[PDB]
């Protein structure tokens, strides 16, 4: 007959049941021993993904019309500013919705309350100035480059076996992107091949292309050749790209489309070694880094192009064929290559490191970090509960029901672990009480422990940008009550 | 049918269920703009019944199958110990109740959150020393002695006119009982008079009854004479004692009513069983079974019997009693709907401030103490380990309703109430308190209103305990309406 | 929105369906005395099918929507390995699920029960150390070649009055494949027309294809030639044709072998050249086939010659009781031979297709391992006494998985004495007394309807089967249970 239209209660109901129900399967998935869940669909889904990363799920599908989707949607900007570590934001925004319940007990302005979230500024900042921190990462760094943050975020993930020494190796490469550039030219790859050390490191880019069988193995003081156009009377054009070759002393030609067999033959003599259609996107970073090229007819060689003079080769990475380059000039561009364990836990890894090479970028920015472990949630909680009773009241009402939403953050970290979660809250509250920030929820243990010795720190740019988030995400759905007058009909 | 047993949700449901419908209808009675109510009955009953009280309308019927009888019936005996003025306990046993549609989530085990009530009892004597209480009402007191809690009792009582000066008389009678010997011997009754002052104090024991026309007007240096079995020999006994008068409580023999007229004795007729046995303690007692009973037997108090007429209608006296351990009290009325409630106030006073001599302390009223109850115990759920936490801060919310409820009754609006309430009791002055007059937080002190100490205690106990048997247990459950 | 959101209970409960539907067929399979079972279906399946193998049904048809396809699918990579012996790495995973029931009681986090799968590794190579396994096989070996685990495996089946005759041929062919990385060109299969033996050996390898009715009759000291591309005016056609006969003379070609279409024109030159050759060969057979000659390397007409490696022996086509088949023998090699199977003419024929896949893969495994352990449950009742021992040992929640574990291992016994027709309870008691003594040679006796000893019999199984099967089984039942979402993702 027409919109959408629900009213009072029953508005705030749509928006208070989509948020319990993404926080139970989200929960399993955060700190240090998370869950892998599996995920089944029909039609043009052709069978199951798995995902340990609850941002990735959540942006994939809109299941049914329950709002939920929006504020899912969020998180990503999140992703590019942090992103990582644990997945959490979107539990703590859930928990505010349980407390409407109490609400209706109130009666009479919901807005009012709100202030709540003017609390929230307030509640916010006391983590934001107040517990322990660290002392930041100064600069490169010897050992305190990991081993720490990125663990964490693969703790949660089975992988971490092998996996734990992949994260170690994402600080160095951003080391090189260290400093005013901000994020660009990484692109990293992985293979089906297995290898203890799971990961190559590239001073330059990875591409995965043979030119044939035949072919000198290394090139040297290499000139590189890339065409817009394929190689596909016939003799005229063989010479012309051969003469004008000779001269030059072309070590690489890259061609990003089907390549014609006489060339081919050709650069085997000559000592030269090309790649048959080389994909597009990786072509444009390799500009940049070799200093770029004007793409023409056969014409192109000479001066229309520059050339990068370092290092060029193909080598065998264990299973599948790579060829390597390297040694760029400008040295803004660099390229990360992981390999693995060979089955989708694997895969994992590529959802690792674009997670990773982003959060690190931020650390060396923020020079501050938390403990990790659940370690910061327990402390504020102890200032929080403080602060209601001492406003004077409007304040307090709103004040008390965000401090109390603190409180399930050390429930979720301990039920995944698969230990009892009232348990867990007694004896944790009581070590942050005293005063050590390291202690946190140790899920190993099934207790609580020493945060540091594991190594699990927080970013700093975590934490403050949850807590004015969670507060907006959280407000416009409570805020406004009564939704109607819509739908197209 | 027989026995019955219960499953998972359904037997939590059942206790959940008889909480919740009858929190609605005690909480218009709360506060001093509380509101009455009038119940009709399935032909037991009689007539059309209105009852302020809380109390009074649970006890007097058990309308249906589910667990709420018990409780109710709990609320009597805090009666008797203390447990009346306004009733509250019935309403804060009740919300605990919505906390376990909550604990759904608390997966674990469900006993586990019971520990919470002993802690309670530490959050009982938590509350009790974290609170200012007061210092004053040293003993009869010239001005402390009322114009306090009495009057609050009767703040939620619409009488509140006339009335509260009936409510400072009730501490002249506990005066006279303070001493050893404990709380017994107080009887009150109201009579068709109006006055201003609506009450007169009787130094003796009021009775209502007539031998017959005949018989010698009053009675002086009288015996008193009981007897168990019914008179459906006596002249020869009763001439050396020199009886004066003789109380059997039933039904009483023609034959010897003559000889009594003739002889000088004054004898009561059907005399209530309840008066009787007062009595016996009053005049040293008396051998009470067959017509053996008079001398050494029996002993007699002796200072004056008789039948006095007072203001309007004749009644009968006892008095000059030389035991000193009990009296009576009688009380006179205009007359109309709130005049035998001063049968309920009377009752109620008296358990109320015979108390507060006792207790050498009390806590300011008007929700002054539920406030700052309430910002002391969520630092206490903290302080605790926190499983013991969980449990214990669900409590310290509870406490929040209280302040609600006294402002709803007052007529000003309950979210602003809430919120400059507690910046007055956070801050550290104990004084100050909901103030309804104001609508807003006020001197609680200067209106003169003060709560027992015990009333206080024995509410958190028997809520605690109360509470504790709802949970626990299961065999109950409810159907559908009339 | 197809997507399918399961629920924590109901989770479990689609999984939990699914292994007991396929628990119940499978069991009667199992032991000297099973059951044949066959399936009708509608649209593209002309009559009923009989499977006397676990794995060969549940491959053939996915027939319900429950998740139990992928669990079934990697039986197979089992059978590759190992695979056969009788169907009980299904039952076995199946089982754990009914004591799920108990967990619910439990009422805790399901995937701390998760360990009992880590415990089980313990119980896994406890089934090593438990055995004294044979001592030495001693490579080839005289008598105990065979008459021993591949009967077992055809004692379930209905042929086992003639055909553990044949069973028993399986070793000699794998005797010849010794450097036993399991089967490189063994290829199989069952043919028309009787004989007492009901199997054949050749010394070379079959196939099953005739160039044309006309052509010599035979070859010998044969050239073998393999062509990638097809053989695929009328002047232009005769330089083809030329280039042909002309390579093909100076080599001496005695057979040539394409896969794929051959053309019509060369057909005549062959036949009076005298030279045999295959129209449309299967390429599976043709590089097993390869591995054999000396392996060629497959371009172009130039393709003669030296590109081309030829082994010469003998190839002909030979009348085999009924129709009449090629034969390529006398392989140089000697690493990749040919078993082919006869029989009287009955669906049970088809038994031996199955029966091949089981054959190979076992005895290849019993010369490398030069360790095995006895059969008929022995293995199972005595790993089930030390792993009682285990759920005592350790506190709380570990107790409790472990202990469920064990009692999963109670049930075999149960099932290899229910398909026997004797009385299970009996049997299980009896068992269980003779294990717990210390005789690993003591088992179960089928025919015996009690406990018996084991080495007698001759039945045992390899090192490998116990092993893998027992970290398999943990995996397999992992996937489900121990992830709890199983949701959302793909947009639309």
């Amino acid at each position: 007959a027409g919109a959408d239209e629900e009213r009072a209660e029953t508005a705030r109901l749509s928006s208070f049941i989509g948020a319990i129900a993404i926080g139970d399967l989200v929960k399993s998935t955060l700190g240090p021993k998370g869950m892998d869940k599996i995920l089944l669909s029909s039609g043009r889904d052709a069978s199951l993904m798995v995902t340990n990363d609850g941002a990735t799920i959540l942006k994939n599908i809109g299941v049914d019309n329950p709002a939920a989707k929006v504020l899912v949607d969020m998180s990503r900007v999140q992703d590019d500013e942090v992103g990582d570590g644990t997945t959490s934001v979107t539990v703590l925004a859930a928990e505010l919705l349980r407390e409407a319940e109490s609400l209706i007990a109130k009666k009479i302005h919901p807005q009012t309350i709100i202030a709540g979230w003017r609390e929230a500024t307030k509640a916010a900042r006391q983590a934001l100035l107040n517990s322990a921190v660290d002392h930041g990462s100064d600069e490169v760094k010897f050992r305190q480059d990991l081993m720490n943050i990125a663990g964490t975020t693969l703790s949660s993930k089975l992988l971490t076996h092998h996996k734990d020494h992949f994260t170690k190796l994402a600080v160095e490469a951003v080391l090189r992107l260290k400093g005013s550039g901000n994020l660009e030219a990484i692109h990293v790859i992985k293979k089906l091949g297995g290898s203890l050390a799971d990961s190559y490191l590239d001073e330059g880019f990875l591409l995965d292309k043979k030119i044939g069988v035949n072919q000198p193995k290394r090139i040297e003081n290499a000139k590189i050749l890339i065409a817009n156009t394929g190689m596909d009377a016939e003799k005229e054009k063989m010479k012309e790209k051969v003469e004008r070759i000779l001269k030059h002393g072309i070590n690489c030609f890259i061609n990003r489309q089907l390549i014609y067999n006489y060339p081919e033959q050709l650069f085997g003599a000559a000592g030269v070694m090309a790649i048959e259609h080389a994909d597009f996107v990786g072509v444009e970073r390799l500009a940049l880094v070799t200093g770029g090229e004007i793409a023409s007819t056969f014409d192109h060689p000479e001066l229309v192009k520059l050339g990068s003079c370092k290092l060029i080769e193909e080598v065998m990475i264990g299973e599948d064929k790579l060829i390597h380059f390297s040694g760029v000039a400008l040295g803004e561009a660099c390229t990360i290559v992981l390999r693995g364990a060979t089955q989708q836990i694997l895969d994992e890894a590529e959802r690792s490191l674009h997670d990773a090479l982003c959060v690190l970028a931020q650390t060396v920015k923020d020079s501050r970090t938390v403990y990790g472990g659940g370690c910061s949630e327990m402390l504020m909680a102890h200032a929080v509960t403080q602060l209601a009773s001492r406003t004077p009241g409007k304040e307090a009402v709103a004040m008390e029901s965000y401090a109390k939403a603190l409180r399930m953050l050390p429930t979720i970290i301990a039920d995944n672990a698969g230990y009892d979660s009232a348990d867990l809250v007694a004896q944790l509250r009581a070590a942050h009480s005293e005063g050590k920030t390291t202690a946190g929820l140790d899920m190993k243990e099934g207790t609580i422990g020493d945060m540091s010795v594991l190594g699990i720190t927080e970013s700093f740019q975590v934490k403050r940008q949850v807590l004015l988030s969670a507060a907006e995400a959280a407000e416009v759905i409570l805020r406004v009550d009564n939704i109607i007058k819509a739908a197209p009909r």
